[PDB]
């Protein structure tokens, strides 16, 4: 009933910023997703006893891996918190909830592996899920856990409510599989430019989702600078272990994960801040005006590795 979490006077102020990043602190991590649930959803959304259990269940089945961490889940949750609180109107109850709760869900037990690692490993995985392996695994394990005894934070939905919002997680977890995201992004393009978006139609506020999942998801390119350089690091640590795996399984692995190939780093970045950061941001900006913070932010990110480029770093 009245009993709010408050962050420190820093934290309170910057949680409300886009670039927000949530720190090293872990114990922290539960009470600021906890925080942004409230505001974002309501103190009355879940009850607290079953939000902390489903939370600490949720974090208990991140692995220690370098990138893909619990970390990495409460971070895309905040970015998802701060397009919601920026959109106010934009969205439903439905969509308030299902949403926070589906990003710190969307790399449940996370091995640090590709989808394509999984199957050219073979995995079990790769058989029992043909496409966006990982992700159908991230939504099997959300489920599992809403399963569990005292973790039904949603037991005061309706039947149908219920299978709306899981609905809407096993959707926005599917859409971070970026394999989906290029063509999410071209329908959206073309719908915007020839006036056809239109968000009273589920089809069309499905894509809008995806796309937010994607800018929550690289979140990282939309930090300061040394938060983008540092995440980085990690995201290259994952990849490289892929690599050498890629290399014990007799496969030359692609130069984004051989790790003998770090010097092309920088002209990787640009590619990708090219091909797909700035794109998703910029499309998204065009669907939530309010979001143009993102977009700005990776800009000046982009700027940084050009700079790494002509050697001023
Ligand atoms: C920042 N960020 N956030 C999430 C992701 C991400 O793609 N994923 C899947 C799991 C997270 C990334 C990222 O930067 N991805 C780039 C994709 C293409 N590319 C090519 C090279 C590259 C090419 C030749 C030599 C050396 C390096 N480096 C990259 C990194
Ligand atoms: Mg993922
Ligand atoms: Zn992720």
């Amino acid at each position: 009933g009245l009993m709010q979490f408050t962050l420190p006077v820093r934290l309170c102020k910057e949680i409300e910023l886009f670039h927000f990043d949530i720190g090293p602190f872990e114990n922290m991590w539960p009470g600021i997703f906890v925080y942004m649930v409230h505001r974002s959803c309501g103190t009355s959304c879940f009850e607290l006893e079953k939000l902390c259990r489903f939370i600490m269940s949720v974090k208990k089945n991140y692995r220690r891996v370098p990138y893909h961490n619990w970390k990495h889940a409460v971070t895309v949750a905040h970015c998802m918190y701060a397009i919601l609180q920026n959109n106010h109107t934009l969205f439903t109850d439905l969509e308030r909830k299902g949403l926070l709760i589906a990003c710190l869900c969307h790399d449940l037990d996370h091995r640090g592996f590709s989808n394509s690692y999984l199957q050219k490993f073979d995995h079990p995985l790769a058989a029992l899920y043909s496409t966006s392996t990982m992700e159908q695994h991230h939504f099997s394990q959300t489920v599992s856990i809403l399963q569990l005894e005292g973790h039904n934070i949603f037991s005061t939905l309706s039947s149908s409510e219920y299978e709306q919002v899981l609905e809407i997680i096993r959707k926005a977890i599917i859409a971070t599989d970026l394999a989906l995201y290029f063509g999410n992004r071209k329908q959206l393009e073309e719908m915007y430019q020839t006036g056809s978006l239109n968000l009273n139609n589920q089809s069309h506020r499905d894509r809008v989702i995806g796309l937010m999942m994607t800018a929550c998801d690289l979140c990282s390119v939309t930090k300061l600078w040394p938060v983008t350089k540092l995440t980085a690091n990690d995201i290259y640590a994952e990849f490289w272990a892929e690599g050498d795996e890629m290399k014990k399984l007799g496969i030359q692995p692609i130069p984004m994960m051989d790790r003998d190939k770090k010097d092309e780093v920088p002209q990787g970045q640009l590619g990708f801040y090219n091909a797909v950061a700035i794109p998703c941001y910029t499309t998204l900006t065009q669907i939530l005006p309010p979001t143009e913070p993102l977009l700005k932010a990776c800009r000046d990110n982009l700027s940084q590795w050009e700079k790494v480029i002509r050697g001023e770093e």
